[PDB]
């Protein structure tokens, strides 16, 4: 299949060269994998998401993403027009608050969660979780993420937005997950892109078009734009049977446009996710 004027990242992922504008895909699609996005909520209802979104746990007063976060990267997963996985399931789990805030005792309630919560679904070809968030190191958060993988889920989290060596910040820090850098149009290191020998794979993350609130759509940058990428590309490799979520991350830097990326520090991968697409 082939997507015409896609987003540039969607356009990337399918590349071995910069600047194209057409997505390719098998139309396979992420059918029967499963997406948990653990950000701000989603907006099911957005006519993107072809009721194959839903939320499954809150932990405020409303399911409702008020902030639009969550939406956004959900839209990269697997939205129809903006998404990796246009045929994946999507998930929602609000740990952050309407500002985008949350205290860590939430997220890893939210993580240990959708452990637990996986084995009621029928996701016949895995499960994915995105987490484009994150803050200071932290032992008990990198410890949750790494249960939440343990327990047969791939989980990619973003690497962080402070242009520094992500040890320092977690879930980014904890190695057996995949960590998620971003990159521009142009194949540079996104400026605010945090670094470093623990990041995996890099991702499309300066100015990302994807699904808003209120049925809109809105571009945005962040490594949080970057991780729901690589989300989605781990679904889509799944259902193609290509790997499991124990070995996703891996598979995925061995199949990597390698050496395409400028403005990376020696000591971090120079690998940018591709889905090696062949008619
Ligand atoms: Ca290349
Ligand atoms: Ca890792």
């Amino acid at each position: 299949a082939a997507q015409t004027n896609a987003p540039w990242g969607l356009a990337r992922i399918s590349s071995t060269s910069p600047g194209t504008s057409t997505y390719y895909y098998d139309e396979s699609a992420g059918q029967g994998s499963c997406v948990y996005v653990i950000d701000t909520g989603i907006e099911a209802s957005h006519p993107e998401f072809e009721g194959r979104a839903q939320m499954v746990k809150t932990y405020y007063y409303s399911s409702r993403d008020g902030n639009g976060h969550g939406t956004h990267c959900a839209g990269t997963v697997g939205s129809r027009t903006y998404g990796v996985a246009k045929k994946t399931q999507l998930f929602g789990v609000k740990v952050l608050d309407d500002n985008g805030s949350g205290q860590y005792s939430t997220i890893i309630a939210g993580m240990d969660f959708v452990a637990s919560d996986k084995n009621n679904r029928n996701c016949p070809k895995g499960v994915v979780a995105s987490l484009s968030l994150g803050g200071g190191y932290s032992s008990s958060v990198n410890s949750a993420a790494a249960r939440l993988q343990s327990s047969g889920v791939m989980v990619a989290v973003a690497a962080g937005n402070n242009n520094a060596d992500a040890r320092n910040y977690s879930p980014a820090s904890e190695p057996s997950v995949c960590t998620v850098g971003a990159s521009d149009r142009y194949d540079r290191r996104s400026s605010f892109s945090n670094y470093g020998s623990v990041l995996d794979i890099f991702g499309p993350g300066t100015s990302i078009l994807s699904t808003w609130i209120g049925g809109s759509t809105r571009s945005i940058s962040g490594t949080s734009m970057a991780t729901p990428h690589v989300a989605g590309l781990a679904a889509y490799l799944m259902t193609l049977g290509k790997t499991t979520a124990a070995s996703a991350c891996r598979y995925i830097a061995d199949t990597a446009n390698k050496g395409d990326l400028s403005n990376i520090p020696f000591g971090t991968v120079n690998l940018l996710a591709y889905n090696n697409y062949q008619a």
